[PDB]
């Protein structure tokens, strides 16, 4: 996939903050990448905006 995001949903994971907006710029391997890895996590990964300004969130159950 690409590690970039990893290493960022992991210091997410630690930090436990509420929720974080991945940008809508994920072609389609790197939003299924997100979905992925907080599919293994406890994350609710799931797709957010109005218009065209989508975006991808995933959000921590504690």
């Amino acid at each position: 996939g690409v590690d970039h995001f990893r290493a960022m949903i992991v210091e997410f994971m630690a930090s436990k903050k509420m929720q974080l907006e991945f940008p809508p710029s994920l072609n389609s391997h790197d939003r299924l990448r997100v979905h992925q890895i907080a599919e293994e996590h406890g994350l609710r990964h799931d797709s957010s905006g109005e218009g065209k300004r989508r975006f991808i969130t995933v959000s921590k159950r504690a």
